């Protein structure tokens, strides 16, 4: 699924998103506008042999098993298929305990640079919430 702006930030709302750990909704809307173009189809093969996958490209090295990722962790317990779902309950989850690591969204590396230090209200604006 494609998610439109204003319906992601409202999902994202809904599953306890808005401040947790100190982000704001509109953290979590830029990082996946520029992780995946807010598609929770999309996947991305990298260098070391891990994919990155769904709509907040969760890589297959530390927190989900997609069977071809030797010595991997598997951290959220769960197939990286999963995070490819309409449902984003499980990228939601997912992306919580991410967050909670000790590097906080720095962990995404197109929030790093695409979307710290910017105004990130702008990605909430004009939605219903
Ligand atoms: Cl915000
Ligand atoms: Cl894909
Ligand atoms: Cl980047
Ligand atoms: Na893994
Ligand atoms: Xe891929
Ligand atoms: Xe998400």
């Amino acid at each position: 699924k494609v998610f439109g702006r204003c319906e992601l930030a409202a999902a994202m709302k809904r599953h306890g998103l808005d401040n947790y750990r100190g982000y704001s909704l509109g953290n979590w809307v830029c990082a996946a506008k520029f992780e995946s173009n807010f598609n929770t189809q999309a996947t991305n093969r990298n260098t070391d042999g891990s994919t990155d996958y769904g709509i907040l490209q969760i890589n297959s090295r530390w927190w989900c098993n997609d069977g071809r990722t030797p010595g991997s962790r598997n951290l959220c317990n769960i197939p990286c298929s999963a995070l490819l779902s309409s449902d984003i309950t499980a990228s939601v989850n997912c992306a919580k305990k991410i967050v909670s690591d000790g590097n906080g969204m720095n962990a995404w590396v197109a929030w790093r640079n695409r979307c710290k230090g910017t105004d990130v209200q702008a990605w909430i604006r004009g939605c219903r919430l």
